[PDB]
């Protein structure tokens, strides 16, 4: 159907057209005249290139405008919080104010109650939830975007929580890729039903094996190797996505692609992958990434910087660069379709041995292959190896998607939300925990929960055990000081109890390493991995400083390859950031301690809300004394600075490089950058023109 025949807010109608759109894909028309415009719920079950988001954004706004308040968007990560901002970003024209909201779970975020459309994770929305923000009975609308991760293990359990929460409270919407179970989902959020295979460009679903290709319809093509695909793909400019399970994987098979791929390439393309190639910060996985694109293919991880991972996105949606080899993790951020979808690999490293990659992936992997301006037709091939060409295409092509399972029975977000549901939703009878069970989906999909409520007993003992709440004297729950603030802080009642029982180790000796490898043996901290020639030095390092260490003992609970493992995960992980603080250039970092770029961002993001949570369960429990040293060991994490840059870094644009060559050139403070010339500040190696007028205007 067309635009304008959508009978609504006509403000709408024209934002769909200053973009692009004049009508719509039949999987949406038929999801906006579900009755989603009605304010109904519903689950949109579509292939991703149908337009999903669309279908959200025409449903927030219009009951937005029609009926006041707020619509809040939930993506599965932050970094796809701001490619959702900037995509929604012309709805400000009409007057709706957006925001994004990703991190600081520990606030109410009251500036938020000032906006008509949020962006925010499952996690930060939960934590505001719990924080009881005055303007969440505001939100007439809630969109969970890739809801089937419902069924995901790590995260899937808060997604369900918040969700559960919300159900007749506010209008759901889910946008999801094909599962086994729709209806089920679908029934659970009383919603309707959008299933739909109908898609932009036609997709051919095909498997390769000892050196053919057999599509889904029987016919062959010959292809000498499997990498003949992408040489064929890119000899026909188009483009190659081919995704890997590891990273070192992604790397070495784009090294390798591209040596034969650039002499398919012209004199003129040649030269933009230099100029490329040419702007990228040295670095020991920058060597790898420029050396492979100067041959045309990018390898993409979550090893890789946002600016250099986003450099890659872009310039291969732009066909500058011509395939790219990328890990499925952090890969939803390649917004970028692709001639040609290779899965080369369909085993992954699974937490206990070995596994086939879940159909739903490889869906969405293949789902991800046929540009619209440029292909009638998109090509998804799946690589075997091992397994049988005939049994690959049974299991994926011809066989429905896995069905989703609640994952409510993670003792970890469990833990954290039976605690939540008293300390902060005032949950304090065990009639009622399981009331709120009972609407979960969990208990929709199975006939009894008996083993859940064992769980969630059990649960009570470590949190009455662990004083994180008491049994009043009325024979009822009720949250003590450690429990609310525990709750607040997001962080998982065991971290917490981490930092309670370890506390008075902390008091007597307050030092950086200790801290750091405290917070890097919690569950809400992924630690940086090692090789086993980084075994051998840490163990030095290790010995050198177990006298700071508050866990001191690598094996209390066993000799578990895994548990010396995890151990030394965090010991490794807290000399990087004890570098990190004390201002060690990132480049040295990553080549000194082997680790890269967008895990030492992360790690380091995450590190300071952990330093922070510390230093807020310390304050609930009397350590009132290293309150004042955490704080300042919160903020020197936060930015990679020693105590005295400090000051510097409200400036606009300036990080740890900045920050210490104005403070060596003289500009200790913000009041000696306002008592001076530009000149000055441009004199000193690092800051540019850019950077003096951001703080000149930022100094007024
Ligand atoms: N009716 C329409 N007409 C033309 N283009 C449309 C459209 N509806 C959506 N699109 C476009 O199709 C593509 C949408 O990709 P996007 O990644 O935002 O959504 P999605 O359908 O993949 C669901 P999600 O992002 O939640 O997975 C974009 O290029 C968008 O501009």
């Amino acid at each position: 159907m067309r635009v304008d025949e959508l009978r609504v807010d006509e403000r709408i109608k024209s934002t769909l057209k200053e973009r692009g759109i004049e009508s719509f894909y039949p999987p949406q028309a038929e999801a906006l005249k579900s009755g989603i415009l009605e304010g109904k719920n519903a689950l949109i079950s579509i292939p991703t290139a149908s337009g999903k988001t669309l279908i959200a954004e025409i449903a927030m706004v219009h009951r937005i405008l029609t009926q006041g308040g707020k619509a809040v968007y939930i993506v599965p990560l932050k970094a796809l919080a701001e490619e959702k901002f900037q995509e929604f970003q012309d709805w400000e024209k009409i007057g709706l104010r957006v925001a994004m909201a990703t991190g600081d779970y520990d606030s109410k975020d009251e500036w938020l109650g000032k906006y008509d459309i949020i962006i925010a994770t499952a996690e930060k929305f939960d934590s505001l939830l719990r924080h009881g923000s005055s303007w969440i009975k505001d939100v007439k609308i809630l969109v969970a975007d890739e809801i089937h991760l419902i069924g995901s293990r790590d995260r899937g359990a808060t997604l369900e929580v918040i969700l559960a929460h919300m159900l007749g409270k506010a209008q759901i919407i889910g946008l999801s890729a094909t599962i086994g179970n729709p209806e089920e989902l679908a029934e659970w959020l009383n919603a309707e039903l959008i299933v739909s295979d109908w898609r932009p460009v036609k997709l051919r679903r095909g498997v390769f094996y000892q050196g053919f290709v057999t599509w889904e319809d029987g016919s062959i093509d010959r292809f000498s190797s499997w990498e003949e695909l992408v040489y064929d793909a890119i000899r026909k400019k188009k483009g190659a996505l081919i995704f890997v399970n590891m990273r070192r994987k992604a790397e070495r098979v784009a090294l390798e692609l591209s040596k034969k791929v650039k002499s398919l390439l012209t004199k003129p393309e040649i030269r933009a992958l230099n100029e490329l190639a040419d702007s990228l910060e040295e670095n020991p996985t920058n060597e790898k990434l420029a050396k492979a694109i100067r041959g045309g293919v990018a390898f993409h991880h979550a090893g890789l910087g946002r600016d250099e991972r986003v450099l890659v996105e872009e310039n291969f949606r732009k066909g500058i660069i011509k395939a790219v080899v990328a890990t499925p993790t952090l890969s939803a951020g390649i917004n970028t379709p692709a001639f040609r979808v290779i899965i080369r690999d369909i085993w992954r490293y699974s937490d206990f041995g070995m596994e086939r990659i879940p159909i739903i992936e490889v869906h969405q992997m293949l789902g991800r292959a046929g540009r619209p301006k440029y292909d009638e037709v998109g090509e998804g091939i799946i690589v075997s190896t091992s397994d049988d060409p005939r049994e690959v295409m049974n299991h994926y092509i011809f066989g429905k998607p896995e069905k989703l399972f609640s994952q409510l029975s993670n003792e970890s977000n469990l833990r954290s939300q039976v605690l939540a549901l008293i300390a902060t939703f005032g949950y304090s009878t065990v009639e009622e925990i399981l009331k709120f069970i009972s609407n979960t989906f969990y208990a929709y999909q199975r006939k009894d929960t008996y083993s859940l409520e064992e769980k969630i007993r059990n649960i009570l003992y470590f949190l009455l055990e662990n004083e994180f709440i008491e049994i009043s004297l009325e024979d009822k729950i009720r949250p003590l000081s450690l429990g609310i603030r525990t709750a607040k802080l997001y962080i998982d009642p065991y971290t917490a109890k981490m930092f309670k029982d370890k506390m008075e180790e902390v008091v007597k000796d307050p030092n950086p390493i200790g801290i750091f490898h405290l917070i890097s043996l919690t569950p809400d901290i992924t630690p940086f991995n090692y090789s086993k020639r980084e075994f051998e030095r840490l163990e030095e390092e290790y010995y050198e400083f177990k006298d700071r260490l508050y866990f001191d003992d690598p094996y209390i609970s066993g000799y578990d390859p895994y548990l010396e493992r995890k151990f030394f995960r965090a010991f490794k992980t807290a000399l990087v950031l004890l570098a990190w603080i004390n201002e060690v250039p990132e480049g040295e970092i990553v080549e000194k301690y082997s680790v890269e770029p967008g895990d030492i961002y992360r790690i380091v993001e995450t590190a300071e809300w952990l330093v922070y949570s510390l230093k807020e369960i310390a304050k609930v429990l009397g350590a009132y004394e290293i309150v004042d040293y955490l704080e300042t060991l919160r903020v020197r994490v936060k930015y990679g600075i020693r105590e005295e840059l400090i000051p510097l870094m409200q400036l606009p644009l300036v990080g740890r490089r900045r920050a210490r060559a104005l403070y060596n050139s003289g500009f200790r403070s913000i009041e000696d950058i306002s008592q001076a010339r530009p000149e000055e500040l441009l004199k000193i190696e690092g800051i540019g023109v850019k950077t003096v007028e951001a703080i000149f205007k930022f100094l007024g």
